[PDB]
This record gives C-alpha cells, sequence and structure tokens, in this order.
C-alpha cells in the first residue's frame, strides 16, 4: 500500500487513512506537497498546500477535459466528457451551462427554502426515539438534504431508494464497471422522468429546465439536461450529508465548542464555516487533467496527468490558518477551499450552508443531551477519494428539550 514519505509514515488511501486522514495530509503538506499516488486504477497527483490548491483552481492548465490524458492522435474522435455535466467541462460550454443554472440558485431563492428545510428537520427530530438505537447518518443527516433535493428538482419520493443507491456507487471506491452501470440506470431513470414531466410539468427545477431546453436547445441540449439533473441529484445525496455528520461529530468530540454553541445558538453559521474547514466533506476536488506541464512547490507534473486538489488538507494548512488543528467555531471565517474556488465554485454553497445550520442548529437545540453510542474508534468511514463521510453514526438522542 501507499504511505507518506519523509520523517513520518502514514497510510494513504488505505489502512488507517479512512479513519483519520489528517495526520497523513499534514505529512504530505510538510514533506511531499505535490505527491504522485500510485493508485490501483492509475496514478493520480495530490496537491495539499493551501497556496498551491487555491491557485490551481484558477490555472487553466489544470483542465476538466479528460481528453488531455490522450495523445493528440486520439482526442479528435472522443467525446469531451463521459456524461455532459458542467463539472466535467471547461469554458465555453462550462460558462454557458453554469450561467444557465446559476439563474435558479439566486440568493433570494435558496433562503426562501428555510421555512420548509426547518419543517423537514423538525419532523425528523420529532420522529427520533429517546434512547433506542439511532444511526444519525441514515435517519437524519442523509434525510434532510435528500428530501430538499427531491423537492427542489421534483423527484418522485417513491423512487428514492432506487436513485439513492445509484448515487452512492458513483462517489466511492466502487469498481469502474459498477459505476458505469449506476450512471446508466440514473441516465435512463432521469430520461424517462423528463419524458413524463413534458406531459405533466410541475413548478420544480427539472420542469423549468426542460422548458428552457425545449425552447432553445443550443442553450441546453437534451443530453446536457439529463446530465445536469444527474449532477444535481448526486450533489443532493452525497455532500451536505457529510457536513451534517462531520459537524455533528466535531461538536460531539469537542465539549468546549458544543458548550459555546449551546450558550450562543447564533454561532451556528460561524460554526458551519468552521466544520467545513476542520473536516472538509469533499476531501479532494474531483480530478483535473494537466493540459501542459505545471509546476507547484518545485515539482513539475507532466502534461496528461490526473490531479486532485486536496481540500481537507489545504484547509488545515498552518501557513493559511493559525492553529489549524484546533476546532474554533468563533473564528471569523474567510478563504477556505471546501467549496472550491473560481469558475467551478460550488453551485450549491448557499443551499449546503443553509441545510447545515438548520440541521445541526435544530438538532442540538432539540436534543441537547445527544451523545455517541459507540467509541470514536468504532466509527466506520466510507472509502472514497471524493468524500470524507461516515458510513453510520450510532447515537443516543436523549430527551427532547422543554
Ligand atoms: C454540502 C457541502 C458541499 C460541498 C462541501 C461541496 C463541494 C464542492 C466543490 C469543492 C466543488 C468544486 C469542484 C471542483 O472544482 O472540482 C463543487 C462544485 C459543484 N457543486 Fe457542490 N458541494 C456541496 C454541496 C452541494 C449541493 C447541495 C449542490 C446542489 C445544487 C451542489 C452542486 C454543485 C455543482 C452543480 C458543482 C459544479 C459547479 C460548476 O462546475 O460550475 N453542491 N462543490
Ligand atoms: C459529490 C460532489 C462533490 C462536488 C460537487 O458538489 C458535486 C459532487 C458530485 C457529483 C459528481 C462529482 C464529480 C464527478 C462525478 C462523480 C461524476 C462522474 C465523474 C461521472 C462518470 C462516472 C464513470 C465512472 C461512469 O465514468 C458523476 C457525478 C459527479
Ligand atoms: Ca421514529
Ligand atoms: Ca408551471
Ligand atoms: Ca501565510
Amino acid at each position: 500500500a501507499l504511505t507518506t514519505t519523509g520523517t513520518e509514515q502514514h497510510d494513504l488511501f488505505s489502512g488507517t487513512f479512512w479513519q483519520n486522514p489528517h495526520p497523513a495530509y499534514a505529512a504530505l503538506r510538510a514533506e511531499d506537497p505535490v505527491r504522485k499516488l500510485a493508485l490501483p486504477d492509475g496514478p493520480v497527483w495530490l496537491l495539499t498546500r493551501y497556496a498551491d490548491v487555491r491557485e490551481a483552481f484558477v490555472d487553466p492548465r489544470l483542465s476538466k477535459d479528460w481528453r488531455h490524458r490522450l495523445p493528440e492522435d486520439q482526442r479528435a474522435d472522443m467525446p469531451a466528457t463521459p456524461t455532459p455535466m458542467m463539472i466535467l467541462m471547461d469554458p465555453p460550454d462550462h460558462t454557458r451551462l453554469r450561467k444557465l443554472v446559476g439563474r435558479s440558485f439566486t440568493v433570494r431563492r435558496m433562503n426562501e427554502l428555510e421555512p420548509r428545510i426547518t419543517e423537514i428537520a423538525d419532523g425528523l427530530l420529532a420522529g427520533l426515539p429517546t434512547d433506542g438505537p439511532v444511526d444519525l447518518m441514515r435517519e437524519y443527516a442523509f434525510q434532510i438534504p435528500v428530501q430538499v433535493i427531491c423537492e427542489l428538482l421534483g423527484l418522485p419520493a417513491e423512487d428514492r431508494d432506487d436513485f439513492s443507491a445509484w448515487s452512492s456507487v458513483l462517489v466511492d471506491d466502487s469498481p469502474a464497471d459498477d459505476k458505469n452501470a449506476a450512471m446508466g440506470k440514473l441516465h435512463g431513470y432521469l430520461s424517462d422522468l423528463l419524458e413524463r414531466k413534458r406531459t405533466e410539468p410541475d413548478d420544480a427545477l427539472l420542469s423549468s429546465l426542460l422548458a428552457v431546453s425545449d425552447m432553445d436547445g443550443d442553450r441546453l441540449s437534451q443530453e446536457e439536461l439529463v446530465a445536469m439533473a444527474m449532477l444535481l441529484l448526486i450533489a443532493g445525496h452525497e455532500t451536505t450529508v457529510n457536513l451534517i455528520g462531520n459537524g455533528v461529530l466535531a461538536l460531539l468530540t469537542h465539549p468546549d465548542q458544543r458548550k459555546l454553541l449551546a450558550e450562543d445558538p447564533s454561532l451556528i453559521s460561524s460554526a458551519v464555516e468552521e466544520f467545513l474547514r476542520f473536516d472538509s466533506p469533499v476531501s479532494q476536488a474531483p480530478i483535473r487533467f494537466t493540459a501542459e506541464d505545471v509546476t507547484y512547490s518545485g515539482v513539475t507534473i507532466p502534461a496528461g496527468e490526473m490531479v486532485m486538489l486536496g481540500l481537507a488538507a489545504a484547509n488545515r494548512d498552518a501557513d493559511w490558518m493559525p492553529e489549524p488543528d484546533r476546532l474554533d467555531i468563533t473564528r471569523d471565517a474567510s478563504g477556505g477551499v471546501f467549496f472550491g474556488h473560481g469558475i467551478h465554485f460550488c453551485l450549491g454553497a448557499q443551499l449546503a450552508r443553509l441545510e447545515g445550520r438548520v440541521a445541526i442548529g435544530r438538532l442540538f437545540a432539540d436534543r441537547p443531551e445527544l451523545a455517541l453510542a459507540v467509541g470514536l474508534d468504532e466509527l466506520v468511514y466510507r472509502r472514497s477519494t471524493l468524500v470524507r463521510g461516515l458510513s453510520r453514526m450510532p447515537v443516543t438522542m436523549g430527551p427532547r428539550s422543554a
């Protein structure tokens, strides 16, 4: 397996890394900040220093076009993406699609969801038992964002078990064959769903976008439309859930910070920025491809290579954040690469922040005796190069606040 070089040897993307990657990240930052990882599916580079990561995000030599892996001899015949999602594109197609969908994630729009998000969270909390076993992931942290995304897009509730399964395979260490099958089922499901929406539209996002596409197919093609729906669905299942989980765990493991939040519940939005920094839910940005040689921290990555920007790593870089290993919900947050940076900056950043503060804020308000029901060392994490996420979180809710 892989380990960090230098003065300290820590497992990388195997072994102890899944439980707690943060020591490994620190050893990478200190001693190997531009690291080639000889992973099973092929080598991937990893940048972990904050200044390198932040600038890389605006370096066009680090492209989303996967054809850069190929010699020029082979790029001509090949599609620009495996699925035409904007996160897998460079400008101009990225610019067009982002501008288009960005129109539905305007500042007033997401906030007008607060009342419903709160009702969803409050309903979930009222349904949780006082001391029987609760997996806080499946029963709360997962449920809030999935319900919100289903309502925002107009996804049938009856189909949730099917598409939640396809979604999870795409984001973890599942075999390439399995991922290809999952994407196929999701593409088919959403294609069929859009066909049905044409005949009976609703007021939710997928109908609105289908209408745009119907009116002007050069602004949004049918295939782009399905790929957008797929991207938004998967983001709705696999991101915010781990802000909730990781943030809850941070409070559970830091009584001092939990006490500060209990004493000033209004710290919750500052607290959310701090959870995003301290245990970033998107651990490595999805892959970029070197379109030419690039040099970071004295290390040249050749053209044609795959590159992850290490967000969890960079957000604990002491060169950027003093005492980066300290959880401090009172920090006046600024910078931070947990939502990315530049043209692909998280489309859902406002929505995730709102979901996060509602879910975590209301949970601790409703159940101020919440506690883990296992030791910290018994917690199981997902194996993924994309997400830092608990597989389950055994808790005891304790009594509802009076
Ligand atoms: C919950 C915490 C979330 C985190 C930590 C997060 C993280 C990120 C990051 C790091 C990127 C940039 C990736 C890169 O440049 O390679 C990104 C982009 C993106 N995110 Fe989020 N995300 C979250 C929630 C969401 C939600 C709720 C949505 C639903 C709308 C969403 C939709 C998107 C989309 C569509 C992009 C692609 C944007 C573009 O290419 O222009 N995200 N996210
Ligand atoms: C969770 C997050 C974190 C970052 C954003 O919020 C959006 C998001 C997920 C959805 C993603 C992540 C980037 C690339 C993904 C994983 C796509 C794959 C590259 C599609 C091709 C899959 C395969 C293996 C069939 O060839 C499918 C859904 C996309
Ligand atoms: Ca119940
Ligand atoms: Ca309508
Ligand atoms: Ca500095």
